[PDB]
């Protein structure tokens, strides 16, 4: 049995912990927040700030098999970079790739440098899509029909938002499984489903990783627009939501693949269906779809229910949020599991949907 140390206990942390458990790994969480979201989900919890007490993390590195940064605190990421040679286990991260990926303008420059289509900057005709240069979870992302002079202003590209994860070992780049990102009125993601292979998107994703070169994990987000595929962002860190759908639909565990990239290396290149979604239990049991932004305001997050083809996680807080995971051999069976999972909420908690 191996042990993984996660630095950060919110949504990235949950995803990493979930897949680590599927891999039969013990999960050690480090987080500066005594109320860290997944503190009770991890097998062990150590509450400290790694910047203030690096010696504690370095000591932990002696008794775990890998350390995985799962936060987007730049101060933390840059500090870990400065001490990474001191760890007694691999640090599963690509710091240079993250530096490019975190800055959306820098990323777009990179896309252009290798001939990858991306939305036109500063269009003359509405609607415009605007977003901060360095946020995630769709924070500050809005459609416009005096922003910071550093705000990204783009043409609005209509169509499917599609995600691909790539794990690189520096030499080989394993492009995994296409997923559909279902957006809400805030452009946050409330649902994820798998998609058939897209050879063009796979090649683009491969080339984005290969030209770095990627040693770590990165996802690629593209919109399948009316005039073709346009890559909107890359994020060189462990993502939330999509890796669960990747796991059920393809059989590939992204935590195991990432761990392999830093130990044995990786090789390039199941077909089930999966529905992943968040639902808030509102006033009087009204079920409301919500995005990640809502889930990250929670106070406690862990497993609520399981049966064959159904996993339900409960995020406690101001109005409970359920994360529902359904899988089966095809859309029909998975839809049947979704109904059963919903009816559990209906009969148990008097939920309405
Ligand atoms: N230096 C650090 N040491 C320990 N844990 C950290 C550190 N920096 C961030 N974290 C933890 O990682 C988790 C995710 O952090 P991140 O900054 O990516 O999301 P956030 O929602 O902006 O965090 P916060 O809850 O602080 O606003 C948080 O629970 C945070 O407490
Ligand atoms: N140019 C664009 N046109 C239309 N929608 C966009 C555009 N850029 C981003 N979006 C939408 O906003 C969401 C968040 O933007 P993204 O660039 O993927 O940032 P993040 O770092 O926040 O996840 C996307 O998933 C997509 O739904
Ligand atoms: N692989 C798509 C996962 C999307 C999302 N949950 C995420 O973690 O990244 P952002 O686009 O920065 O919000
Ligand atoms: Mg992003
Ligand atoms: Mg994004």
């Amino acid at each position: 049995m191996k042990t993984i140390c996660l630095v950060g206990g919110k949504l990235q942390g949950f995803e990493a912990a979930y897949l680590s458990k599927k891999a039969g790994m013990k999960v050690v969480l480090v987080d500066k927040n005594p109320q860290a979201l997944i503190r009770n989900y991890a097998d062990e919890f150590y509450c400290f700030d790694v910047i203030k007490e690096p010696e504690k993390l370095l000591e932990l590195s002696k008794r775990v098999d890998a350390v995985l940064p799962v936060n987007e605190n730049l101060a933390c990421i840059e500090f870990l970079n400065s001490i990474k040679e001191k760890f007694s286990c691999p640090v599963l991260f690509d710091f240079e790739a993250y530096r490019i990926s975190r800055d959306k303008k820098k990323s777009k420059d990179y896309f252009k440098s290798i001939g990858v289509p991306t939305p036109q900057d500063r269009p003359s005709k509405p609607p415009y899509f605007v977003k901060p240069p360095c946020e995630s979870s769709s924070v500050g992302a809005r459609i416009i029909y005096g922003l910071e002079p550093d705000t990204l202003v783009e043409e609005y590209v209509e169509g499917e938002v599609v995600s691909l994860e790539v794990v690189g070992d520096g030499s080989h780049f394993a492009v995994v499984k296409e997923t559909l990102v279902h957006i809400d009125e805030t452009y946050d993601c409330h649902m994820v489903t798998p998609l058939p292979a897209n050879p063009l998107f796979r090649q683009i994703s491969h080339d984005l990783a290969a030209n770095l070169p990627l040693k770590g994990i990165m996802d690629v987000e593209a919109i399948f627009g009316p005039k073709g595929l346009r890559v909107i962002e890359i994020d060189a860190r462990f993502p939330s939501q999509t890796p669960t759908v990747v796991y059920y639909s393809s059989g590939i565990n992204l935590i195991e693949l990432l761990f392999r990239a830093f130990t044995d290396g990786v090789e390039e290149i199941e077909n089930k269906y999966c529905i992943y979604e968040h639902l808030m239990f509102g006033e009087n049991g009204v079920l409301i779809p919500v995005g990640e932004q809502v889930l990250s305001m929670g106070s406690d997050y862990g497993k609520f229910y399981e049966e064959p083809g159904i996993e339900i996680f409960l995020c406690k807080g101001e109005y409970p949020v359920f994360t529902m995971v359904f899988w089966g051999k095809d859309r029909e069976e998975t839809g049947a599991k979704r109904c059963k999972g919903l009816s559990v909420l209906k009969e148990r908690f008097g939920a309405v949907l």
